[PDB]
């Protein structure tokens, strides 16, 4: 297993200037003819010409139209084609090959593959080498001339990058299309699509150049009607990049294509973006609300790559966060502007502090720019994406909008036609920083540590107020725990967005202030502070850190009620919950350990419960925000604060806290559930495909959250409400009715009802599967067996497999059954999947990421399953690397 190191980057001894491809798709095989117009680079030292080429069947290879002989002139080991240096020309030459590949049986969904009746490619990161020979790395920029031929009846629509310059008939019912893409691109941005695709189309006229852009969105015939929202999202994305960044689309056409079998959400192939159907297709009748936000995000994200990824590309894969982190940041800005709801930012924070913080405190912890990799397919992590995005967002927080935009424009203008590194971006931002600070001595050298240092910083506070002096002091400390990547951690440049709230009237006491913490600790003093304030810290979640506010619950309640910042209010609530959780957890644990016949639990703070009620009864307050306040922190957030987490004890802890709050608030919950119905379930625009109301969907979120709380509580006659909810036209509602009926004898009645409603839409059926998988059923293991036998069967569709198994892994009480049967189940699924799709197999390992954080027995059980998986003779390099790193081998 070859380990690739960041420090080892060297430019290639070769140049590829032109790629000329002929892709001939037949019934049982695809023939790929390729001519590479090549040259020797200034870095050449007379080395062998080595091409990446994985799983290719060689018919012939040639140099300058002279056929090469195997053994004497070249060797091929199914991974690398080595042409011995003595046979390699010293000037410009043509390398040519004809290879056979088999998309029909390509179940790994990388390279060229078949998804139902569509032939499609996926080349990022190292997939192009599965199509034809190449020096398969992003710094190898080339021009592409691509011809695709296929049966006309089966594959009437042929697509690749660039302009379609010819279409022709071929004897035997075949046809071809030629595509020429003159601008240079890395091979990971190559794509081809062939199928019986239907489309919706629109024309977009750019803001400044006034260029007409053809927008096409494609799917199989059955689902073409579900493409309208994606089209709207694309227009919105183009508009936002123009309006916020002054960036226009540079090409004549943009194609988006939905496929059923896809390893991730989507891929930004230049002018030919390819999507998991679940991230492009939606309808109000056949999609849950989440689909709308999801499509907006994914279409936006892949569109924003056109500049940050496509036009400015990566020098090497270690720079991944430069395109992924930056593009997530760009999508976040976009979505915040489109949705106009505080929940957009809140949801991103919620994900980071649960999923990413877990990763960063696990054996898998890495910086956003890792120092090494074995498998690129394992590199696309929440750290690279989500911490990367927070690192990119901090530049905006530090600089402000005006100077951030200046620095971003500097980055684009300077790097537009070329590859780039993280230092290039930091450099552009530093120029803006120099201009903002009004001195050319200012730098961001310390900021680079955000790229190189792994682990989550802990930021803690102490306060002082002198009433006589009207002087307030905030003393701040930062600390990152040593880990496997750095023994010595260094202080980071941490921007702390702060406000000061007057506890007497809830008013702001100071103007917008961002404290720049650049040392291990610092004291920030404020004069003319008339009364002792309550500090509002890390507004907007201004740095990706553990915040230790050292506030009392009284102070936190005041922020929750009266602060201006959504995040600080949300976080204050989070902190109140966390203090309660830790206390009750310890109480339950002590009782368990000591085998106590009786014991006491600390009740939930009554003024906190009053504050929740206050917020819930406020008409001005955001419905999405309300759904967060009535929900305890994510289990994966909680686990970062507990050693040897006993999952049964945590389940008991949550149960107690919810019961405590419900015992006081259930009547309020019910009243709200009923009063929200009219606006939440409004059908006025149900048949308007383009009318999307994020506030209304948040209202449904709140309703469904409250229904869940009331169902768990066995609120009197709530089954009546559940049954009526099942009759709603909105899948978010009727699928909720299924999940919440888990606590009632009518579960299987609704199981059958909702299955019938879901079965005839591929994506809706997958949503139903997720809903069943996540159902709080005592017989969940029996239900999963039913799903396997009756619905899933031997599907190799990643969406199907992920839907059945992943939501179940969030069942705290059942997945972590002390017998280890949950761990055994998922391990079996991972191993089975690894046989045909190593990438998805590694995704299915997610539950195991917290293995060393659990109680000693569950640690042992999880480790056993991981060692068992590692012992499988046929284990992929993908899965092996991941599990070796996770188990600290
Ligand atoms: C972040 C989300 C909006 C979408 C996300 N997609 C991406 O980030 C794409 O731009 C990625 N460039 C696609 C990708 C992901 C993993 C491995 C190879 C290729 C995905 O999950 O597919
Ligand atoms: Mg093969
Ligand atoms: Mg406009
Ligand atoms: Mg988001
Ligand atoms: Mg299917
Ligand atoms: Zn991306």
């Amino acid at each position: 297993p070859k380990i690739h190191y960041r420090k080892d980057y060297k430019p290639s001894g070769f140049i590829i200037n032109q790629v000329t491809l002929n892709i001939n798709i037949h019934d049982q095989e695809t023939i790929v003819r390729s001519v590479l117009d090549m040259d020797i680079s200034k870095h050449n030292v007379g080395e062998d010409l080595v091409f990446d080429g994985v799983g290719l069947k060689i018919n012939e290879i040639s140099i300058n139209n002279k056929k090469l002989v195997e053994g004497e002139e070249y060797t091929y080991d199914n991974e690398f084609l080595t042409i011995f240096s003595k046979f390699v020309p010293k000037s410009k030459f043509a390398f040519s090959s004809e290879v056979i590949i088999h998309p029909e049986t390509n179940y790994a969904l990388t390279g060229l593959y078949k998804s139902k009746n569509i032939i499609v490619s996926q080349c990022e990161a190292t997939g192009f080498r599965r199509i034809t020979f190449f020096i398969d790395r992003p710094d190898m920029m080339a021009k592409y001339d691509v011809t695709v031929t296929a049966d006309k009846e089966k594959y009437p629509v042929l697509l690749s990058n660039g302009d379609k310059v010819n279409e022709f008939e071929i004897p035997g019912g075949r046809h071809g299309a030629r595509f020429n893409d003159p601008p240079l691109k890395p091979c990971y941005l190559f794509a081809v699509v062939a199928g019986d695709l239907k489309h919706l189309s629109a024309t977009y006229i750019t803001k400044y150049t006034k260029k007409k852009v053809e927008l096409y969105v494609f799917s199989e015939e059955k689902y073409v009607s579900k493409l309208q929202w994606a089209l709207e999202c694309l227009k919105k994305s183009m508009a936002f990049d123009e309006d916020y960044f002054g960036l226009e689309y540079d090409l004549s056409r943009l194609n988006l294509v939905a496929v059923s079998d896809f390893n991730v959400g989507a891929m930004e192939n230049k002018g030919l973006n390819i999507f998991n159907a679940n991230s492009l297709l939606a309808s109000k009748k056949n999609s849950i609300d989440f689909s709308y936000a999801r499509i907006l995000t994914v279409v936006g994200h892949e569109y924003f790559h056109q500049y940050t990824g496509n036009r400015v590309t990566l020098r090497d894969w270690f720079q991944l966060t430069l395109k992924e982190g930056l593009t997530v940041h760009r999508e976040n800005l976009f979505s915040e502007e489109m949705t106009k709801t505080v929940t957009t930012r809140l949801s991103h924070v919620d994900l980071l502090r649960s999923v990413q913080f877990l990763e960063d405190s696990s054996p898998l912890s890495h910086p956003i720019r890792p120092e090494s990799y074995v498998s690129m397919e394992n590199f696309y992590t929440t750290t690279v994406y989500d911490k990367g995005s927070e690192v990119m967002r901090m530049y905006l927080t530090i600089l402000g909008e005006e100077y951030y935009k200046k620095g971003f424009d500097i980055y684009i203008k300077k790097n537009d036609g070329n590859t780039a590194t993280c230092e290039d971006f930091n450099y552009a931002m530093e120029q803006a920083y120099k201009m903002k600070k009004a001195d050319n001595s200012a730098n961001l050298n310390q900021y680079l540590l955000w790229f190189s240092q792994s682990g989550t910083p802990h930021v803690s506070f102490k306060y002082n107020y002198d009433a006589e002096k009207k002087q307030y002091s905030i003393h701040v400390n930062q600390y990152t725990k040593p880990d496997e990547n750095q023994k010595e951690k260094k202080p980071l440049f941490i921007p702390i967005s702060v406000g000061l709230i007057n506890p007497e009237n809830g008013k702001e006491m100071i103007s917008q202030t961002t404290l720049e913490l650049t040392k291990e600790s610092d004291t920030f003093v404020f004069n003319n502070i008339a009364v002792k304030p309550i500090p509002s810290l890390f507004r907007g979640f201004s740095a990706p850190v553990y915040i230790e506010d050292q506030l009392t619950d009284e102070e936190r309640i005041l922020l929750l009620k009266y602060d201006s910042d959504a995040f600080v209010r949300y976080n204050s609530c989070t902190n109140i919950y966390m203090k309660q959780i830790l206390m009750n957890y310890n109480e339950f644990l002590k009782a368990k350990n000591e085998k106590l016949e009786s014991f006491q639990l600390t009740p939930v703070n009554a003024q906190f419960i009053d504050a929740i009620k206050y917020l819930l009864e406020d008409p001005h307050a955001d419905a999405g925000f309300k759904s967060y306040i009535v929900s305890l922190p994510q289990d994966r957030y909680i686990i970062n604060f507990v050693s040897n987490l006993d999952t049964d004890v945590l389940a008991d802890t949550k149960e107690y806290i919810y019961k405590q709050i419900g015992d006081k608030l259930n009547d309020v919950y019910y009243k709200m559930f009923k009063s929200l119905e009219a606006k939440a379930d409004d059908l006025t625009y149900f048949n308007d495909e383009s009318h999307v109301d994020f506030d209304q969907m948040n209202m449904r979120t709140l309703r469904n959250t409250l229904l869940s709380l009331l169902s768990k509580a066995q609120y009197p006659n709530i089954l009546n409400e559940i049954i009526e909810h099942s009759k709603s036209p909105y899948p978010s509602n009727w699928l909720t009715s299924l999940s919440v009926s888990a606590y009632f004898d009518k579960y299987f009645e609704l199981y059958d009802k909702t299955y019938k409603l879901s079965k005839d839409d591929e994506l809706l059926l997958q949503e139903w599967l997720k809903t069943v998988s996540r159902s709080d059923r005592k017989d969940i293991y029996e239900i999963l067996k039913k799903l396997e036998n009756e619905v899933l069967k031997d599907s190799k569709n990643p969406n199907d497999i992920r839907a059945v198994y992943l939501p179940f892994t969030n069942n705290l009480r059942r997945f972590h059954d002390i017998s280890g049967k949950g761990y055994k189940l998922i391990a079996e699924v991972i191993t089975k999947t690894d046989k045909f799709n190593p990438m998805v197999a590694t995704q299915l390992c997610e539950p195991f990421k917290l293995w060393n954080k659990l109680d000693t027995k569950r640690q042992e059980l999880m480790l056993n399953e991981m060692n068992t998986m590692l012992q499988e003779p046929q284990i992929s390099n993908n899965l092996k690397e991941y599990l070796l790193r996770l188990t600290n081998k």
